[PDB]
């Protein structure tokens, strides 16, 4: 018997406007969320995830192996040595159902210092051709600050669910240096399905990914209206709920840090399904050398004596991490 988690709906929009007191009632919610299991939904959030679901979907069905090799990260094409994050991930017929494309800050372009630099996790994204898909490189760049004001919003309400000021983690999440990405995943209905991409949980759960804590400030995710994900509590896996229409919320491992556990990392899991879905994560990552001083939410000082967490170093070293414990993507 598996049990199903308590995951609330939160309205999001009055942290878009200047009512203070309807934002503290939505940090309340995103603070009780929080502390509960992790995970919630962010309603009324203004983005049109309809059109955002069919654009990937068209991307998805009509990209050929050909620009599949053409956008490879380096995992599958030698020739990428510089692409290690934006890019396509291929899937591998009879082995590896899942596959992605990955894109970063638009503004990361040849004349940015930080690839002048060669900074790392810094990359120039690469695309598709614009003949073969026309306006797919438009609306992705588009969505990107779309979702990134959603999540400017958002920072704005865990900031004042912290009682801090409600710039406290936007100030740091600026559109000139954020290392946020998104990756368009696809999870395809395979017949048969190669029992080499479904892994086993000890529990006996047939998972499509394995148990992990997120690479991130916080995690912004849309999916298809087919249930998947299951959060970790002390009694065991939780079902998490579908919902094509609210993007799903929860923090990642450096908002773990910084409250000194006071906002956990939820580890949640995939469960395997046999279905055609999508699953559209943006990543709320801040710039490399934002630094926020660690706090504890529970003293009356907030003293913490965790050290400062520059966020490239964490965001290098948590990308790799994340490979080595569930595999290459
Ligand atoms: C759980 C979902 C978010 C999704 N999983 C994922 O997106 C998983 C686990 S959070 N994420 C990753 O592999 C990290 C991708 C980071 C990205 N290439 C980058 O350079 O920034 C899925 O459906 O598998
Ligand atoms: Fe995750």
């Amino acid at each position: 018997s598996v049990s199903k988690a308590n995951v609330p709906k939160i309205d999001v929009s009055p942290l878009f406007g200047d009512d203070q007191a309807a934002k503290m009632r939505v940090a309340q919610q995103i603070d009780a969320a929080s502390r509960d299991t992790g995970f919630f939904y962010a309603v009324n959030h203004g983005i049109n995830v309809q059109r955002l679901s069919q654009k990937t979907k068209e991307f998805h069905m009509s990209i050929t192996p050909e620009e599949k090799w053409d956008l490879a990260i380096r995992a599958y094409n030698k020739e990428h040595q510089d692409q290690v994050r934006a890019g396509y991930y291929l899937s591998i017929p009879g082995k590896k159902a899942v596959e992605s494309f990955c894109y970063l800050n638009p503004n990361f372009t040849p004349d940015h210092p930080r690839i002048q630099a060669k900074t790392p996790t810094h990359e120039v994204n690469v695309w598709p051709d614009e003949t073969k898909h026309p306006g797919f490189q438009d609306f992705a760049e588009q969505y990107y600050w779309d979702v990134f004001g959603l999540s400017s919003a958002l920072l704005k309400g865990y900031a004042l669910a912290l009682g801090k000021e409600e710039n406290f983690f936007a100030r740091h999440f600026k559109p000139d240096d954020t290392l946020a990405s998104v990756v368009l995943i696809r999870y395809p209905y395979l017949d048969p399905y190669p029992e080499a991409a479904i892994k086993t949980a000890a529990d006996g759960t047939k998972l499509s990914f394995e148990w992990h804590e997120d690479v991130s400030l916080i995690t912004v995710l849309y999916q298809s209206n087919v249930q998947n994900l299951q959060v970790e509590t002390a009694a065991g896996y939780q079902d998490i709920e579908a919902d094509d229409t609210g993007y799903l919320i929860n923090c990642g491992s450096y908002m773990a840090h910084l409250t000194n556990n006071y906002y956990k990392a939820p580890i949640h899991r995939v469960k395997w399904v046999n279905a055609e879905r999508q699953s559209l994560p943006f990543f709320v990552n801040l710039g490399y050398d934002s630094v926020i001083d660690p706090f504890d939410p529970r003293e009356p000082n907030g003293k913490s004596d965790r050290e400062p967490l520059s966020y490239g170093d964490y965001l290098q070293n948590g990308l790799v991490s994340l490979i080595n414990k569930n595999g290459q993507t």
